[PDB]
């Protein structure tokens, strides 16, 4: 597709554009970009001279990376100089440029596959990260990020190990995790002396907790759909809060 | 297979939080247990038939219910603004036309017009996020609703048939709804901070530029433009939240 292949050419070079400036003067972030950036290059002379197809999925691979150096940028970013997330960060790097090198000495369905784990885990820590700056002094949010992070160590281990499907179990949960945590220390600050709303959003992180236990206890199903569920009552009541003044 | 159950489950999860959202709006509830319906029948046949239909059954079900999320995202974000409510319930009435699409058989123009539907879907909860963080800048709120009007004209070029020139219409939409958002919860979180309002102001006045050029035509230099406000709107937003 002629048409679509400009459009999505184009998404990939938004991405890269923000991830360099996002980059900044990290020289691991700023080779991963400038070898994304190049990458397009080549999905776009493939399409200049060559196989349309072949340079699709070429660009629809350049993509994925670009969603995860955008990711991975935005991490690097808000954890500031937080070690661990310092050293995901740089884990997540080593597998990214990993998964390029295989796709470009041709091995396309592994690196497409690591690719996956990558972007997954790729927003998963970004969220954290951001979770981690959200949740700001307040302990008990501060001590859930960190049994989060913990879950996210886990899943990259797990893939290393071969059970691909039990790691990217891991990382959906990770990132909806500290996406609620987000989520609940925005509505406790838009919350403000409204003891409804406090005790509103005091129920809802009862239920996190719930549900991050459910998962470490291993009935997954059930933590899952905890999980949702908290995700669109603190959604709700960020909102609510968001609008009382 | 592994992927399918990892698919299902994430499947699962948006149209469980989309119930929620949904709460008791009976259009957004229809749309909901429609998609949970197809979740079912992909599963049902994962089960009882062909494994590899089921696969690409379940990866439009995933793609609608991201979609259904997002709108019912929106929703609630609209309240009761009467220009968001109607491009809500338009987006909605082109989801349910797809997964019809879907449903009867012409299963690869299901998947075209879904792929669209996701965006606008997308477009239109971050436009909704964006006016509440507007809230009564009339700065902010004149450019969410300038915005607005973009995408609304990405729907009908759409409609018309003009596909890819529409889908980079909603692709300008949700970066600048998206950016309007980033500079508008960094003035919240700035306070009355010189610099940091400074700041933001620069950032602002390169996203009217970049909307301006986009209105111009030059579709490659308001992508640029645009690109490098995300950026810098998001790095500010992040140095006001280490403030207050």
């Amino acid at each position: 597709s002629d048409e679509e292949f400009k459009f999505l050419a184009t998404e990939a070079k938004m991405l890269i554009t923000a991830a360099e400036r996002l980059a900044g003067t990290d020289p691991e972030l700023q080779e991963m970009v400038a070898l994304i950036k190049k990458e397009l290059e080549q999905a776009e002379r493939t399409f200049r001279n060559g196989d349309k197809s072949e340079a699709q999925r070429q660009l629809e691979f350049v993509l994925t990376a670009a969603r995860a150096v955008m990711n991975v940028a935005a991490a690097a970013n808000a954890a500031g100089t937080d070690p661990e997330l310092i050293e995901m960060v740089l884990r997540i790097l080593k597998q990214l440029k990993e998964a390029i090198r295989t796709f470009q000495n041709g091995d396309q369905e592994e690196a497409e596959t690591q690719l996956r784990f990558v972007l997954r885990a790729a927003i998963a820590v970004a969220v954290v990260a951001a979770a981690l700056v959200l949740a700001g002094t307040d302990p008990e949010l501060q001590e859930m990020v960190k049994q989060i992070l913990e879950e996210l160590k886990q899943a990259i281990e797990t893939f290393a190990r071969g059970d691909k499907e039990k790691a990217l179990t891991q990382l959906l949960f990770v990132a909806w995790a500290a996406h609620a945590v987000a989520m609940i220390a925005a509505a406790a600050n838009l919350a403000g002396t409204d003891p409804r709303l406090q005790q509103q959003v005091k129920e809802i992180l009862e239920k996190l907790k719930e549900a991050i236990e459910t998962f470490q206890k291993g009935d997954e199903e059930q933590a899952f759909r905890q999980l949702a569920e908290v995700l669109a009552e603190a959604a709700l009541v960020a909102l609510r809060a968001a609008l009382t003044n």
